C-alpha cells in the first residue's frame, strides 16, 4: 500500500471501531463525510477541531449530554473539521416515519451534497448511510466498510 | 493586540470555562500546557489530537468512563495535542496524603519540566496547579485565571 491509501484505512478502521461502540451502547451519532462538494458552510456552523481522526475521539464526541454530541462531526481531507454541526433537514416524505431528526439531517445533508453521512440511532442503535438523498438502513459492520471502501 | 495575544486569550478563556465546569460537577482533570521544554516523549504516549482548543473539547475528553479521560491532556500553544497521556509520578512529601494518581502525576512532569499543569479532584472539585515541583491547592477561578495570565 501506497501512503495515502494506508492513511484511508486507517480513518475506515477507526470510524467503523466508534460506530461498532455506539451501535452497541445505543448512543446516537451523526458523521458526514465530505466528498467533492464543499461543506464549509456547515463546517462553519459547529466548533472547530481540525482533528486527527481516532476511534477514542469519535466516541468521546458523541458521548449523550455532553458539549459536543448535539449536531453532525463533520469530516474533511482525513481529520475532523468540527463537531456539534447543523446539517439542513429533509423534507422526503419517503423516509421510515419512525425516525427522528438525526436521520432526516443525515438524509437532508445528502440531498444537495456527495458526502456520505453515517447515522446511529439512539433507540435501536441500528446504524444507517445517507447518501444522495437515500437512506440504508439496518446495516451490518460488513456493510458499512463496504460502502465507506466505495466511497 | 497582536492574533499571537489575541490567541493566547481565547485558549485561556477556552481553558478556564472548562476547568471551571469540570470543578463544579467533580469531574476529575489532568492538563498540563507545554512551554519551553518540550515535551514530545509524553505526548507520543497519547492519543494524537493536535486539535483546535476548545472549552467544549476539553470538557468533552475528560468525561469519566469514557476513551479519553485517563491520562493528561498536553497542550501545546493553541492546540491540543494528545489525550491520556502518561506522566511521571512524583515521590514528592508535600503531595498532600489523601491525593490521588492525577496530582503526583502532575507534580512529576513539573519537576522535570517549565510545564503548567491542572488538576481537578475528582473527590472535592477543587482545583490545584503543579509548577516547578510544588502543588498549589484550593485555587479560586480568579487565582487559576491570573496564573494563566501570567504564564
Ligand atoms: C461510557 N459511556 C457511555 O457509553 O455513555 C456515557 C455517558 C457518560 N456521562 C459517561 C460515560 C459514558
Ligand atoms: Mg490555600
Amino acid at each position: 500500500p501506497t501512503p495515502v491509501e494506508e492513511a484511508q484505512q486507517k480513518t475506515i478502521e477507526a470510524i467503523t471501531k466508534a460506530i461498532n461502540y455506539m451501535a452497541k451502547r445505543r448512543i446516537g451519532a451523526l458523521l458526514t463525510i465530505e466528498r467533492d462538494t464543499g461543506m464549509g458552510d456547515y463546517i462553519e456552523t459547529g466548533i472547530p477541531l481540525n482533528a486527527k481522526v481516532s476511534s477514542e475521539l469519535l466516541i468521546n464526541i458523541f458521548i449523550p449530554n455532553t458539549p459536543l454530541h448535539d449536531g453532525a462531526v463533520i469530516m474533511k481531507n482525513n481529520e475532523i473539521a468540527a463537531a456539534a454541526c447543523y446539517l439542513p433537514l429533509s423534507e422526503s416524505p419517503f423516509i421510515s416515519k419512525e425516525l427522528g431528526t438525526r436521520h432526516r439531517a443525515a438524509v437532508g445533508i445528502s440531498e444537495v451534497t456527495d458526502s456520505l453521512t453515517i447515522i446511529v440511532s439512539e433507540e435501536t442503535g441500528g446504524v444507517s448511510v445517507a447518501k444522495n438523498g437515500d437512506l440504508h438502513r439496518e446495516l451490518t459492520e460488513e456493510a458499512l466498510k463496504e460502502m465507506l471502501e466505495a466511497e
